[PDB]
């Protein structure tokens, strides 16, 4: 429905998030939204919690996922294991670190 409202739970939440909630890491990642009118470049921190427009000089993991899929993510209804297993979301560069956020799909006693 609009990228920008996308980012805007992220910025919101990450200001309100914890540091110890995710976990053990600390980098960049760079989103991109895939859309039929190109691609929507987004930068992101994992260290603190602030959020940049564009593609990164040089991000940790850079991964390529759609308008809707994201839609469903940020509007708080599916979940990354679901979109994961829809192969919405497309990794590219240090799959390690991108392999650190498909984990929270775990069901654990502390975050």
């Amino acid at each position: 429905m609009s990228v920008e409202t996308i980012i805007e739970r992220i910025k919101a939440r990450v200001g309100a998030v914890d540091p110890n909630g995710p976990r053990k890491v600390l980098g960049v990642f760079q989103l991109n939204i895939k859309t039929a009118s190109g691609v929507e470049q987004w930068i992101v921190d994992l260290k603190q919690l602030k959020v940049d427009q564009g593609v990164f000089a040089s991000p940790d993991v850079t991964v390529t996922v759609g308008l809707e899929d994201m839609l469903a993510i940020s509007g708080k209804t599916l979940t990354v294991g679901d979109a994961l297993k829809q192969g919405k979301i497309e990794l590219s560069g240090d799959a390690d670190l991108a392999a650190k956020l498909a984990e929270v799909i775990h069901h654990h006693h502390h975050h």
